[PDB]
């Protein structure tokens, strides 16, 4: 009746493309076809992922829009709307003023990003992932470069979908990838836990490139023999213990994200 009369068509994520004044590409290519825009009615800066008229990735783009409508969490980047009627298609999210977590860690002032802030940042990411685990989703590409930073040290998990340097190779980011995913192409919430461990090492080292002093072609063999990255300088033993638990060889022995989020909470009680 009235609903159908007033909403004849589309869902209440759908927006008119002309609601957004597109400004300039974000990140010089590093996020793909992602632009900063202004959602005019709200004078609100937004990030807009687009897909032009001629590509092979329509289905994946539409599935991404579909997936994002089903998830909502304070530490997952917020969908604001979509344009899916005709190309070029849009997915519009909030804009995160401090950009991606890897670059933030590398470029930040460490008087401000003290130990407590690193813990807060790690805890928030583990909360996003607990929610994904609980809702039966897998991330598949968890890493500092896929997280975003907002005002007040708010961190959110994102997925820029950018398989296509030597981060991704024939396309997997080997250094973040669980053994079972490298050897068998098996991905699960447990392989996300592995990646979270590497992410935590990134946090602990303020954005160092993982496996320093190690050739990429040798990584799987080393992990299999039992090598794991060393405890970073200044890394609390409890944080390293959790890292090492995320890197257990067998996926079943790795903690859940619920357990991981519980561990970070316990570290705020203890110290
Ligand atoms: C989760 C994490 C991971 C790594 C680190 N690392 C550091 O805190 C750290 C310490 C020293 C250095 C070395 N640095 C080299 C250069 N000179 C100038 C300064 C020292 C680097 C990182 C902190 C944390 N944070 C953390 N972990 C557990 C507990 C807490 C915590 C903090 C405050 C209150 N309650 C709990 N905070
Ligand atoms: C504009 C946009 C469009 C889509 C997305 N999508 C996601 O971030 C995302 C997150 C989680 C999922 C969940 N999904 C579950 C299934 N597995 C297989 C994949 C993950 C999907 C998409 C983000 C953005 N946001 C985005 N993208 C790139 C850069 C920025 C950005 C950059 C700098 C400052 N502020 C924002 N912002």
């Amino acid at each position: 009746g009235t609903e159908n009369l007033y909403f004849q068509s589309m869902d209440k994520w759908e927006m008119e493309r002309t609601d957004i004044t597109m400004k300039h590409k974000l990140g010089g290519g590093q996020y793909g076809e992602v632009y900063v825009g202004v959602w005019k009615k709200y004078s609100l800066t937004v990030a807009v992922k687009t897909l032009k008229e001629d590509t092979m990735e329509v289905e994946e783009f539409l599935k991404e829009a579909a997936v994002m409508k089903e998830i909502k969490h304070p530490n997952l980047v917020q969908l604001l709307g979509v344009c899916t009627l005709e190309p070029p298609f849009y997915i519009v999210t909030e804009y995160m003023p401090y950009g991606n977590l890897l670059d933030y860690l590398r470029e930040c002032n460490r008087e401000e990003v003290t130990a407590v802030v690193l813990l807060y940042m790690a805890t928030q990411i583990s909360s996003a992932m607990e929610y994904l685990e609980k809702k039966n989703f897998i991330h598949r590409d968890l890493a500092a470069r896929n997280c975003l930073v907002g005002e007040n040290h708010v961190v959110k998990v994102a997925d820029f979908g950018l398989s296509r340097g030597d981060t991704y190779t024939a396309k997997f980011p080997i250094k973040w990838t669980a053994p079972e995913s490298l050897a068998y192409n098996t991905f699960s919430i447990k392989s996300d836990v592995w990646a979270f461990g590497v992410l935590l090492w990134e946090i602990a080292t303020y954005g160092m490139s993982p496996y320093p002093g190690i050739d990429l072609s040798q990584v799987y063999d080393l992990l299999e023999k039992g090598y794991r990255m060393e405890q970073p300088e200044g890394c609390p033993p409890k944080v390293y213990e959790l890292m090492r638990a995320c890197w257990k060889w067998s996926p079943a022995d790795r903690p859940s994200f619920a357990e991981t989020h519980q561990a970070f909470e316990t570290m705020f009680h203890d110290s």
